[PDB]
């Protein structure tokens, strides 16, 4: 079938219920959690049946998803307990608009197979992204216990100062970002910077020198350096900060590293963030 939740009271017991497939089900559950904390974005949550679902998936309102080009916008988080029910449920068109270029997100790699499938029915074409998935240790320890002094060495305060990612942040954030380097792209990151607690390192005339924002997932993302002022571990502060941010406000901090990337993942392991053994994944899918 098809629900749609409603209200604080439903978005909890969402959580509640996505707590034990965790870390499978962490793209949705941060995704939710920062649903319940003013929905910043304005997305929805769809089920299969309530309460005992076995497929979730988060989606945008239709009035938002304009631009059939804006793959960012049109960005899906999904998590399922039985693929043939997923399969069916992203079937339905109130759940999903494959005539759009769109983004799946999800800390489960066993969706590629439905989406595979769905990409022969409905006509579209996919290119997969799979990163490592890095949690804190104080994110794992409080969620998922049973897999289980971090602070970055000390910079000049004179030469480099803590701030918030201003707007007029976004067009150097996007420069820097693998995913960005458009206008898409740039609306996108601007959205996170109204929505979200992020900080940059200012140097000379407050220009950024490292930043660290985060998406409507609560995923710690777009994280960047200026060429010039990497290996300072710049990031590793920005990075740090808004780690501290996130976990006193009691959101999961996590974040994903490109398995080629060594020099981040060290960066990732100095703040006791982990590697877990369930991927980071996303689908770009586009009408063929």
């Amino acid at each position: 079938g098809m629900f749609l939740l409603q209200g604080a009271q439903m978005l909890q017991m969402l959580e509640k219920s996505l707590r034990k497939s965790l870390p499978m089900s962490l793209k949705v559950y941060g995704t939710v959690m920062h649903m319940n904390h003013g929905n910043p974005f304005n997305l929805k949550a769809l089920v299969d049946k309530w309460p005992d679902f076995q497929t979730v998936v988060i989606r945008p309102q239709e009035q938002d998803m304009k631009d059939d080009l804006d793959h960012y916008t049109n960005t899906y988080h999904v998590y399922s307990e039985d693929l043939k029910n997923c399969q069916e449920f992203l079937d339905l068109p109130e759940v999903i608009n494959w005539k759009q270029h769109l983004q799946i997100q999800s800390t489960q790699s066993s969706l590629n197979e439905v989406i595979q499938n769905l990409a022969a029915t409905k006509s579209f074409k996919v290119k997969r992204s799979k990163n490592i998935l890095y949690m804190a240790s104080e994110t794992i320890k409080e969620l998922t216990p049973s897999l289980l002094d971090g602070k970055p060495k000390a910079i000049d305060p004179e030469m480099f100062k803590l701030s918030s990612v201003d707007p007029s942040h976004a067009a150097v954030v996007n420069r820097f970002w693998l995913f960005g380097g458009n206008e898409r792209s740039l609306r996108f990151i601007e959205r996170c910077i109204q929505s979200f607690p992020n900080f940059c390192l200012l140097g000379p005339e407050g220009t950024p020198v490292s930043w660290s924002l985060m998406d409507q997932t609560g995923e710690m993302r777009m994280a960047g350096t200026l060429p010039e002022y990497r290996a300072q571990g710049l990031v590793t502060h920005a990075i740090y900060q808004q780690a501290q941010c996130l976990l006193k406000r009691g959101f999961p901090v996590y974040s994903h590293v490109d398995p080629k990337n060594q020099i981040m993942q060290k960066m990732s392991q100095s703040l006791n963030h982990v590697p877990m053994p369930s991927d980071w994944n996303q689908w770009n899918c586009e009408p063929l």
